[PDB]
């Protein structure tokens, strides 16, 4: 069907992508980059994040593959020994697919923009203090003071979310998680601290106080946005689809990636 | 229908007991506290926790109630001011029901000891050194050295997990969580640190490396257990039943208990 | 003597002022604010904080007096029912005065700018990716990736240090904490996670590894510092000097402003 | 001059103590392990920390010295390749010492029991909750309600204290580190939270509110001590010295355990 490759840009990634491309030749496979059907990542996670963010108007109508030429990555969990292997099955086709959440971030103005993240969607000041209202379903849950918020998927808790003190979470719970970046408590200020593990339909909404500047990152991208009236968050009901070839299990993959390997 | 209600024992709760008896019998209810339909808990969550677990071979067919004559509590968030207009619609029934999931704690010896719980079940060494290897699905993840591992249900996380950097998950979420108890970390013994949260049929297995001998809760109750060769942690098939009165938000319960109310 | 009062700004802070001036005009007290003897800051800490640096020349020549305005400050700690007492005393003189360490902060370009901190100095990435060197006593210690980093005051820990995990320290002790912003860790990179106390004459380093662009803050001051070389930590011989009339403990300071007053 | 080695118990370190003796025999050496005034440790960090509370009554008179047949200790700090150049330099003498601070327990009841502390001391209760009233110079701070409480010395942060969320202090600051365990924090039950890091001369004191019974340890030492009125700690006078043969620096040595070697 319907293929495309990204690489990462250094010689090691090119030269993997052309030779699947060559091995591609071999096979009922057309190239394209415009309407393709399976999109292949060469590099680490930035470059599948990349690959992800690029076509992610046709999720429905794709199924990712990564491949790191480097370490271990959580979507490019695919070494470049494999390569060869990879091009034969996805050619005749017939793999099964695998399913991940994905996140929903809308901003509100005075239009609206709404963004997909993969990994996670952080919220943080403009230089000034960051203070915001945090409502959770329509009930104003708490007063959040400090550096900012991190709402994650639940395979971007891998990432951002864990440096933060967030729950590893594995991918096929349908949820999102929202964790604290170094909030100020004390006997008046309020912050719950723990991280909060969101199930899908519940809308946690972030409400200015003071400044209306936020500086606002989608996995990769990061805007300033000026004059905001509301950041919602949800679990989005788009899907992003991965195509399977065998048995590398979500804790299989944390443990090689923190404990060893 | 059949119904019984327990009592903290203070003259508080016992009083309100009475009080709730005389206001049933004006209604078409028999007590039973051997097979009954609705189990009011009157005092804390203490209080519920042992009336889940003296009728915890019912859940089935028991819709539980909670009642607080103190401070508000996760499972008896109902104020004793509420406790006529409790009776009225529990009499007439056409109350809706609220599910919420339990964890299932096996111990295998060398019979098998299968334990049912409300909010948590920990493990923790008999006085010596706490080694453990922790195997998710037939995987080895980690060698856990430490005080002890903590396995909690979405409503207990609230409890012990919160004290224990654990995050707060919606009930609605059939999952459970694993945290740690003052994990030792070097270049040599490596563990994950972040909580863990597992999806239903996902197997977390505790297996020993020296000493077989481990104090083991489960919810109130402690027991030290000996000559082990496992313990299994997965998320129950059962469900406890709640009767549902008026929307009384879980994070609403958790704003009330740790924000301010 | 010659003394000077700074004011918030809001008119409370403001006629609290005028008001102790009337009362020191009633004493032999001379109104300089080119070489006070006596800083009395009305309204916050950051009040205090904005006096502490309008002054930092003239430390050795200065004892500083907090009234907070608002809530309870670490630095305003006198309420504003005390300044008519505060006026008589410092009037006749003959109070004892107390000492706490600074913090001092050198940056190194391809000239050279030091700087001193009352509560702490950060230093984040200019955007991009921050990773950066540790180096303690010519020692490489370790390389930091994450969000940042903060070396903090004795009387700084309880201030944005205290946000990421540090410990709250005695003022008495001559020392500095540093401690970490979202570390990334993983079997690749390595930080030591736990906060590091550095006794005086301990100096530590750091020292960029790719981009030389980082947003340095010192207390209140924040700048974007380009092309820099190296940054250093080390304890101050140079101390703030305060104006003691009461007991008013640190840890009674701290029970106040966190636990409940 | 006097002196005794103790030995882990393994054929490593047995040997490895029988060719030292063997080496000294050379030398103008007497072995005495009644009245030594060098005392060598060859096993780990344990092996030094029974050899330590041997002597502990002798503190002021001996120079300890620490050899690690397996990991890196902080404490056994010398690999065994050293033996040989150890005992040369401990036979001429004119080494220099090194002097760490100690931890002074006093357990008060309805007599009085001391203990000195190496590493840590910490507070749990008997099986029952543990609530205790926190007391610093007098001063009411806290309600501790967890797990439990534990009070580090200097070169004790690296142990227990640092999987509870403590900081690392160099040992040359005179001071001792108090930190939590599983706390349980809500809007009724308020901790600190932080670790609090105490000058010396400083007295913290635990004393109960209901239960007079708590499992206390001393190092490795755990006693279970009943009808207990107060806990004091404090930074002891005495500290314990250290034979100083070369620079081995405390965060080269933290470096090596946990970052790499
Ligand atoms: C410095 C930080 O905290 S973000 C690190 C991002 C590394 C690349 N990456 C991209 N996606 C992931 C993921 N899901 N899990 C782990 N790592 C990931
Ligand atoms: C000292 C501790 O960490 S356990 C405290 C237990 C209080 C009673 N309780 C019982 N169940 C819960 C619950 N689900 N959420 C919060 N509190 C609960
Ligand atoms: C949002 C943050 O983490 S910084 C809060 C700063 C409040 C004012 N202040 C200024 N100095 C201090 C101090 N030493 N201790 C506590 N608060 C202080
Ligand atoms: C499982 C724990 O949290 S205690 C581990 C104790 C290891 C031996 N040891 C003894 N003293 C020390 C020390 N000062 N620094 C590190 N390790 C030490």
């Amino acid at each position: 069907m319907k293929y495309m490759i990204t690489s990462k840009g250094d010689e090691k990634s090119d030269l993997l992508r052309l030779n699947m491309i060559a091995g591609f030749g071999e096979y009922d496979m057309e190239y394209d980059d415009v309407e393709p059907e399976i999109v292949i990542s060469i590099g680490g996670d930035g470059t599948f994040l990349s690959a992800f963010h690029q076509y992610e108007e046709r999720l429905d109508e794709i199924a990712f593959i990564g491949i790191h030429t480097g370490h271990l990555g959580f979507y490019a969990d695919w070494r470049p020994a494999e390569a060869d292997k990879l091009v034969k099955l996805l050619a005749k086709g017939e793999y099964q697919k695998v399913s991940y959440p994905l996140l929903k971030t809308t901003v509100k103005y005075g239009k609206e923009a709404t963004y997909l993240a993969l990994n996670e969607s952080t919220v943080k000041s403009s230089g000034g203090p960051f203070v915001v209202d945090v409502v959770i379903n329509d009930i104003h849950f708490e007063r959040f003071r400090g550096d900012g918020l991190c709402m994650s998927t639940p395979s971007g808790t891998t990432a951002y979310n864990k440096s933060l003190g967030g729950a590893l979470m594995h991918p096929s719970i349908e949820a999102m998680q929202l964790t604290e970046m170094a909030s100020i408590n004390n006997r008046v200020y309020r912050t719950i601290g723990s991280p909060l593990v969101f199930p899908k339909h519940h809308v946690v909404s972030l409400q200015p106080v003071n400044d209306k500047d936020f500086q606002i990152s989608v996995d990769h991208l990061s805007i300033l946005h000026r004059d905001v009236q509301e950041i919602r968050y949800e679990v989005s009901a788009k899907k992003i689809h991965f195509a399977r070839f065998r048995s590398f299990p979500f804790w299989r993959r944390v443990h090689d990636s923190f404990i060893e390997d």
